[PDB]
């Protein structure tokens, strides 16, 4: 039994609900919270913006520092840092930004980093500002993804067509 509340089930192992990911952080405190990252951890806007902004810009400063020392990381891969006041850890995975060129088959390896976590709570990777099809997303999550995941889907009409239309 864990604290997620008002979540659908998709699947065996993964779960949906209309939310804003920070506030749904800032109440369940989660051992790891997603962060829809860039190889810079540049967190300027979107999912990363938001969470950013929440922790007054520690995230921030700590990716500076982590980019500093280890570079950028790959398109499809992920580091996990401190959640800060937002979840124990924090998740950043690398999505391809279709808005970049990148290659949308990296969508599964992004997604494969989630499996190294028992418990997650994510946005869908590539959607939003990364330009993808979200339904596709939520698709390559429910194929990918073994561990236990709930999303959070900003959108109200978006949480209605990704329910709506899930197979
Ligand atoms: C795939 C993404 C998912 N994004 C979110 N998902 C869940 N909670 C969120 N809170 C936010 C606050 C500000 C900006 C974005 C979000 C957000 C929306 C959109 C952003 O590119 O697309």
């Amino acid at each position: 039994v864990n604290s997620f509340s008002g979540y659908l089930k998709l699947t065996d192992n993964v779960y949906i609900k209309n939310a804003d990911i920070v506030e749904e952080a800032k109440k369940v405190k989660p051992t790891v919270v997603v962060n829809a990252a860039n190889v810079y951890l540049k967190h300027g806007g979107g999912v990363a913006g938001a969470l950013n902004k929440a922790t007054n810009n520690a995230m921030q400063v700590e990716s500076d520092d982590y980019i500093a020392t280890n570079g950028p990381l790959k398109v499809g891969g992920s580091c996990v840092l401190s959640g800060h006041n937002l979840a124990k850890h924090c998740l950043h995975v690398v999505g391809p930004n279709v808005n970049k060129g990148e290659d949308i088959q990296l969508l599964k390896s992004a997604y494969e980093n989630f499996n190294q976590h028992e418990v997650l709570l994510a946005p869908l990777l590539s959607a939003g500002i990364f330009g993808a099809d979200p339904i596709h997303s939520l698709r390559v999550c429910v194929d990918t993804v073994r561990t236990n995941v709930y999303l959070a889907v900003f959108d109200k009409n978006l949480y209605d067509k990704l329910v709506s239309s899930f197979l």
